[PDB]
């Protein structure tokens, strides 16, 4: 059984992502879409992740974009994943600020743990709409499907790829997600962190909530180490996010496509 600290920690966390994640994307709007030596580099990091795009209207009808092959057609959906992006990190900046414990820190720190761990939340959220019989991520009304490449196998040497269908068979409850989150935000060890031992006894109450809440709540066979299968999963979305974070300078060094918020969040200045 859960303590009532953790079953408030669980529902302080539950209440947040209710209140600041929006699952059906109703409120993503008036976004870009493709138009009707170091490039090397460049050219391999853009051509891993390719992905048809579908819009459903509320009418009725379906908007379907399919990507070039690299033959600039390899920047042609920069600028629509940047506000998709955009929108996303809004919404884990405001999960974030609803929450107690991350509401104490110290402002620097807040912003320190936000810029550490934005990347790694977004991905999280994505999972819960990420179809994996399909390939598919369920955006409301967009619909973003991995194209054909080599396999699922082959989609599974892309480690953003693998994670989402390693992560997808789990089959997670919403409370192991939102404990995820916590986790992965309240890491000690982001660069510019001044409260490090006060983030790191959050951290470690988040993890052992959750560690309790698999403990009680999930007994079958198929759960047995599900607590270290999900540590090991945030330690590898955190090489991912490292991974990720070089390539999006890369390639804003080449084409410049950033945000403002995504400036601000990846630390660049203007
Ligand atoms: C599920 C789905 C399909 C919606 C995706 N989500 C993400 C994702 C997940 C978390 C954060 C960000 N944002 S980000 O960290 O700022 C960022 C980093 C970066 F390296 C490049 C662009 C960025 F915007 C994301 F974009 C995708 C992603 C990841 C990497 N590269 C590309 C380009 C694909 S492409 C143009 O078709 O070649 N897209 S795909």
């Amino acid at each position: 059984g859960l303590t009532e600290e953790q079953r408030m920690m669980i529902r302080e966390l539950m209440d947040a992502q209710m209140k600041t994640f929006d699952t059906t994307f109703s409120h993503f709007k008036n976004f870009r879409l493709p138009g009707v030596a170091k490039w090397s580099q460049v050219r391999k990091d853009l051509c891993s992740l390719k992905v048809s795009l579908q819009l459903r209207g509320e009418d009725g009808s379906v908007w379907n974009y399919k990507p070039p092959a690299d033959s600039k057609e390899i920047f042609s959906l920069l600028p629509h994943m940047a506000d998709m992006s955009t929108y996303m990190f809004k919404g884990i900046i405001s999960f974030a600020k609803v929450i107690s414990y991350f509401r104490d820190l110290p402002i620097e720190d807040q912003i320190s743990l936000l810029k550490g761990a934005a990347f790694e939340l977004c991905q999280l959220r994505f999972n819960t709409v990420f179809n994996a019989e399909t390939g598919t991520w369920e955006c409301g009304r967009l619909s973003y499907c991995l194209e054909d490449t080599g396999g699922f196998q082959q989609l599974l040497l892309e480690p953003m790829l693998k994670f989402h269908y390693m992560l997808k068979k789990l089959q997670l409850h919403e409370e192991e997600y939102v404990l995820m989150q916590a986790i992965s935000l309240f890491s000690p060890d982001r660069p510019g962190v001044l409260q490090h031992r006060v983030v790191d006894q959050l951290q470690e109450q988040f993890a052992i909530t959750l560690k309790s809440y698999i403990e009680c709540n999930r007994p079958q066979p198929a759960h047995r180490f599900l607590f270290l299968k999900i540590m090991a999963m945030l330690t590898e979305l955190r090489s991912i996010n490292a991974q990720h974070t070089q390539r999006l300078l890369r390639i804003q060094d080449i084409h410049p496509f950033a945000t403002p918020l995504m400036q601000e969040l990846f630390g660049i200045t203007g």
